[PDB]
RNA sequence: GACCCACUCGGCACCUUGGAGUAUGGUCGCAAGGCUGAAACUUAAAGGAAUUG
């Protein structure tokens, strides 16, 4: 049921449910400095994810088919 | 008893002599406002559009 729900970890207290891929989305990443969160979907249009309220930013798009698995460089943030 | 003709009485009957428009800078509601999906996202599938590609 097409969401990503972030929780704390001292916590567990249900941070951000958000939605918007339209179909159930099958990979997640977090940035190395915990900043950005990289949502992906199998509608071929991943989601850069803003964090202190979950503004998206660029729900761009490649892939012609479906992404099967994103992943963060973890030095810079790409 | 019936039929005809005249008369007569009573019947169901018959025939002939403020609104209309228009106009509204007011008061109140309202089609008002655009390819949907679709936004903080220029983003999918599926559609309507116009399509002699």
């Amino acid at each position: 049921d097409n969401t990503v729900k972030v929780f704390f970890l001292d916590s567990m207290k249900f941070y951000l449910s958000l939605y918007g891929h339209k179909l159930p989305v099958l990979s997640i990443d977090i940035s190395f400095d915990s900043k950005m969160i990289i949502t992906s979907s199998a509608d071929k249009n991943i989601k850069i994810w803003g964090l202190d309220f979950g503004d998206c930013h660029k729900s761009l798009f490649a892939h012609q088919d479906s992404i099967m698995n994103v992943k963060f460089l973890p030095q810079s943030h790409n």
